[PDB]
């Protein structure tokens, strides 16, 4: 494929889809994936991350849920070949409205009938007795930033309502869209300017928890500013000061403050269903690829959540237009993807994995890469570092002298990640002696870690042809490359170097 | 935007979408949306093709659907400059087997009778189907478009045969979803998009574009996306089936299709579709081929407002559109069904010339001329000392478009 | 050839020169090309252009030499297809300084001797009595502005001499490089500033006879500055305000102020060998290189003079060393190459004409089209004028719809000149009604002129489709094309038109 | 200079030549240039190989002209920053029938004896021609180098052939312009240039290039322009004969040849060359050829002062070379006869590393890379904070060249 549009004219669908797949697959972590047998089975279909929704449970939970996590990780690792890292992301509470408690006995299920009427009350006496007349949340301050004409909208937006009348305590609305009102469901204000904080006096708890169990990564919610992700650095501090933070877009503020939110963040993802409640839906679509295009360019790495196969939480198939949704999202250039109900509570967790990695592997057919990359190269601005310098020239001989791979000596990841920032298509099989460097490299698209286990050699040059050989032999093993196909590689030059500045063309022994 | 990721860069959700829509809206016609009234309404908003789904109804039935469409249609003519085409889509059964059942060949045959521009035919599985639905047509229907529908695996396999046999094509998304497993369906639409675009042929995207709108105001954002993303494929035409024939909002579905149609187009990066199309394309010495290629290359240079094609059959405007210039394609006709089937094609905006026909051609010509350098002041398209490119033939009774012509906006 | 590289590796030297000439030839006429009967056999082997040189002869002269060229010229114009327009050239004397004739009778030679002593004198005593001892010039104010230690050089720089010590009117030199001082030579000061005017009391003579004989085009001598060319524009004026002016650069501020004088001049003659005095000789191939360039990109036409076939005064073929400077002036982007003793003087003018035709004919071989033609669109200044535009695309399509011409209705020239500006393979068939418009074509690269005299009919398009098929036919006669390839045909629109913006792709009948 | 037209609009004649010369010179040793006095200061003003014509003259003459040569070149060796080395090349008489005679066998033994670095081996015809030359050199004298002279007719048809069995070409201009039409001959230097940048063997102009300074202190505007001009052609060394071997201004034709293809080089485009070479060369993953290829790409990027090559052979800086950077390739070795032969390709910059060997590899290497950082240094080539390409082998006794670096100066 010379041209884009030959690219396309070629997509046989008949034919296996022989590519594998290159990004990233989080999963939500809950009641239906949280058995060891359960999690072993999701990370043989690919599981990447582990993600844990701090909305729910206690400490306790959790801590159960990240050791059975890597109880299942490690199972692995007896074929250090065959060992794929396994990430645990902590994502946070945040500022949340939330809904009480349905009323008396059964099912806890009201039928909120379109046109309606609902009084939205503070008085704890109704703190569980929601039912179709009155409902309980637990936004204190609601009455003061909600005027009247205001649309309010009830768990991940199934249900919309508009303020007819205003009180002290009661609101009474009018139910525009219907549906089915569960107990404590999530609850959205629209250009209202919520006065929650940036950080809860919970999500201090939760954040300094995550670094006492070693995360990796905190998903931090409802980022509205640069300042909100400076004081989730600050409570993560010292301790955590290599746990990324990945913010989430999830409203209004967020798209327009997105620049000084990127600069700040180590990633971002992008709340897809969040913004379609805050934004025109018809918009979504631009912001989705106009937040994804941006972090290509700055080498950040951004994840596409919400609104994945949310059909298969009942489901063993997704829909054909969850399938295209994903596969767009893949296209646009995303690192990751992120599945929630689908694998936290769904009955079919197990299927959810492998349908994602199915269609993510479809979307790797479609994807046109020498284009992505002379854009990217053209971008770049011009610095004579000598690593980015190295780096570019690397992907730039992985089109050329037809590359199995580009293998990159990282310890911290960096290296890996300035190859990645350049899209090459090559498999970029990271080598890392830090399993916390082996663990975040998922993030990235494209990027293959691997763990070398095996303690250092005296002599520098022996240590790297060692981690080299372990790299051919993953490779090899995982359909990368054959004998006399030809790899690059980099490397620092003498072992203090601050440069990844060594790029190297080794054929496959 | 000199590369692509910089045009997704400085997409700007605030600002509001300034380009207009440039892609064709293709509306079912039933219970909801038969009325003059609403029929008036829905062409404003954007209608540019009435389908008529015989899978349903009598043939009576129809008939006043038909005559509902044009009443509609005909009050704007009163201003020949802001009057737009409205096709007519008879959408055939189908097998539910040969290609044409009995009830097909009646259902054609009164197609013919009313005067369709373009035939949707179904369950499409190889080109000797075709060939059937174009017998049946027969020589009095031999200018109707044949849109082959691509329903089934068998469809997909074999549509390399089907597109060279067909007018054109429609994807069917949902159908191809039950048939192929659901998550390789949307590279099935890029391919069939795609190979559509490099043919010069028109593609339609059918089927589970706004199906919430047949109860709710406004769509859903995958939905939103889903459309755009069609649009962006490479898509001729979207067509709204539900939606428009049966909803609640059938008026609403309209104006947010040309909504999101109109959003994608900022999406879009025209300088790297006409530079691939140009060297894809066959080496020709073809006039008309040759004249059409100039045409979109100078219409980025010297940066142009529009492409006017004057045109009786259409096919020398679709020529230019086979190479996806930015420019809006003015294709100036005196036939009406030229007019109406060229809304199948991206990027042609056909006009209807009405003035009959004065004996000096240049004159003829500069009238036709004239008369689209009026539309399109009066679209927006251009303003005066802007610099339009105008194909023409060479003599009356010309067999090529080969007359290619920098011109001033007056 | 897809690059150029690939187009020299072809290049093979067995197989004939297939390509036509393609650049313009002009000859100086003189003594030995004088004749009616020369004139025609040098009209016949391609001499496009006459030159008249008046540094010699008196008006009388020349009026002859003109009305022997134009009878000769016309002799062919009873086929009006195979008619081949012949311009008529005017090169100025200029400021010029010369010696003194030779002493007494017999041999006009005296043999300056290496090393030897030289009294350079204004004393009109010596006017007529230069030899080995005293030499005679006609610059008066000589002494002022040369100095002591500077350097002199005399006859198209064979003699020079050092200054040793100044005068009034004396100048004692040493005589650096010797040879045969002739009567009456040209006498060149490098780096000084000579005082002398742009147009002389001569030259505003010389060029009203221009005017009055109606040539086509001036050479204007030793052209310093904008101020110089505008002076030769005044003198010409009203009458003659259609004569093209070709600045000739001669010396070093020439060279330095070069960008005015091309912007002031209708075209560029490069003086190679008068350049090699006053500059440094290691640099005049730079200096080519870049007017020819610059001239290229204005798309004002340039011509190569002087030491071109100058062994061809005495022998019937050129060395080696003149055919490859002669060629590789051509492919620099030359529009005319010009012949001077060659021609003028010399005992095989006709075989000299024929030489720079088979030069000129090898070295389209050598030319990579694709490249100029690229290169020249990029650098135009993006206009949106109607015939700049169409001329793009005239040549665009002449590449591409394998094109056998590219044939031009223009009254004035100016639009076959924009396209000729573009550079494209195919010849550029221009056709006029003005004969002065067909002559004055010859000084742009590939346009081929042809001269419509059929009288105009009333309706426009029969008059254009008349045009049209007059270069049918004569293309068809030239070999350029036959019955089914295709051509471009660039008009007006309606007969009050502007502009030539009307493109065609027409195949030949 | 985006373009190669812009490349030549901006070439200003009145500001100094700031580019450093490119191409190697060869000085034709005789009479007049045969002292050590001489001979040293042909050598600072830049004679890079001695030539001796054995068509005249003794065994024992020609051996003290070389013992004269290695007096003068070595003369400099007491500074290694500064030492430059200089090649000695033997030129056959040749026919003057068999392609080695009597005496070419005994004047190619007496080659070998002596210890040169090239043979110029005249009137070669075919490749078997070659391979006879080549045979008489034999097993010890096997990495001389041979370059092929082309003469006559004969030698132009056969090329392909000969270039093939060669080392190098050399291109006799006037010898040529006997046996071919004068008026070809410019074509003939093109296409032999030509396919030997291709090749990645390196060419010589010979004949009629100054000669007018046998008996003048400096040459005429067309011999200028005659040397120019074959050093755009693409010529890797320029062949001074008359002018230095016998004239009476040898030491001034040296540094003219100089101030010449000092010039040149301002009209050169640089990048034209490298893409054109990159896109024509054969797409091998051989690791030595796909490392010297990024660094010429990236010598053009990361702005680069050089490409330093660590070549024991000069391999290596030849595959670098090849691709025409604009950057000097500093290639270090230890090896003398690889330094001289060196001077044969374009762009190549030899040093002599004599410093003996470190046990440590990589500090050996980083010794290596710091010496041509001081040459560069103290030839203008770069100054502290650029940045420079380093090519290395990955062990020590590497069969590739694998190994690219990009470093600071420090
Ligand atoms: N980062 C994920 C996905 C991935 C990137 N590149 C790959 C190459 C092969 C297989 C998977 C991948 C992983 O390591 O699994
Ligand atoms: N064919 C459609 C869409 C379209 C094509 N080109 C356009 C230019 C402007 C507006 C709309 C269009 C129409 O005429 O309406
Ligand atoms: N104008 C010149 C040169 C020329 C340009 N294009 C040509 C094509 C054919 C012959 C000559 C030419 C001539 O007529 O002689
Ligand atoms: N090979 C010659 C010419 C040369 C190539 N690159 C150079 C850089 C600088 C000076 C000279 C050169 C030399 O070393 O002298
Ligand atoms: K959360
Ligand atoms: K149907
Ligand atoms: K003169
Ligand atoms: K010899």
């Amino acid at each position: 494929a010379d041209t884009f549009l030959e690219h396309m004219c070629r997509l046989d669908i008949d034919s296996p889809p022989i590519t594998a797949r290159n990004t990233g697959i989080i999963c939500t972590i809950g009641p239906a994936s949280r058995s060891v047998e359960t999690l072993k089975e999701m990370i043989k279909s690919g599981m990447n991350v582990a993600r844990l929704n701090f909305s729910h449970g206690t400490h306790e939970y959790h801590a159960e849920t990240i050791k059975n996590v890597r109880t299942a990780t490690e199972s692995f690792a007896s074929d250090p070949i065959l060992y794929r890292p396994v990430a645990v992301a902590l994502d946070t509470k945040g500022p949340e409205i939330r809904t009480g408690l349905i009323k008396g006995s059964g099912t806890a299920e009201v039928e909120l009938k379109k046109g309606a009427t609902l009084k939205i009350t503070l008085d704890n006496a109704y703190m569980e007795k929601c039912d179709e007349n009155i409902l309980w949340l637990d936004y204190k301050n609601i009455c003061k930033v909600v005027e009247v004409g205001s649309k309010i909208y009830v768990d991940d937006g199934l249900i919309s309502l508009q303020v007819k009348q205003k009180g002290a305590d009661f609101l009474v609305t009018e139910v525009e869209n219907g549906g089915s009102l569960g107990s404590k469901k999530g609850v959205n204000l629209p250009g209202a300017a919520v006065d929650l904080p940036a950080v809860s006096e919970k999500d201090i708890q939760d954040l300094k928890f995550g670094v006492e169990q070693d995360v990796d990564m905190v998903f931090a919610s409802f980022i509205r500013k640069a300042s909100d992700v400076h004081e989730v650095r600050k409570v993560l501090g010292e301790k955590g000061k290599n746990i990324k933070i990945i913010s989430k877009i999830e409203n209004h503020e967020g798209v327009r403050r997105f620049d000084e939110i990127l600069e700040a963040s180590d990633g971002i993802m992008v709340a897809r269903g969040d913004l379609g409640i805050e934004i025109p839906a018809e918009k979504v679509f631009l912001a989705q690829k106009m937040m994804i295009g941006r972090c290509n360019r700055a080498g950040k790495p951004v994840i596409c959540a919400t609104q994945m196969l949310e059909s298969m939480i009942k489901k063993p198939r997704p829909t054909r237009a969850e399938g295209s949704d994903v596969a767009n999202a893949v296209l646009d250039g995303a690192d990751c993807i992120m599945l929630s109900g689908e694998t936290a509570k769904g009955d079919y967790p197990l299927e959810a994995v492998r349908m994602q990695h199915l269609i993510a592997r479809e979307a790797e057919a479609a994807i046109y890469h020498l284009q992505l990359f002379e854009e990217l190269r053209r971008l770049a601005p011009i610095t004579s570092d000598p690593t980015e310098a190295t780096a570019v020239g690397a992907v730039e001989a992985s089109f050329k002298c037809c590359s199995g791979a580009i293998i990159v000596l990282t310890k911290s990841g960096r290296s890996a990640h300035q190859v990645a920032r350049y899209r090459p298509r090559a498999p970029i099989i990271a080598v890392t002696r830090n399993p916390q460097t082996a663990r975040q490299a998922h993030l990235y698209r494209g990027i293959f870690p691997v763990l070398c286990k095996d303690p250092v050699q005296e002599a520098w040059a022996e240590d790297v042809d060692l981690r080299v050989n372990f790299a051919m032999n993953v490779g090899k093993a995982r359909g990368f490359f054959k004998k006399g196909d030809v790899v690059i590689v980099l490397t620092g030059w003498r072992p203090g170097s601050g440069f990844t500045n060594t790029m190297r063309v080794v054929p496959v022994p």
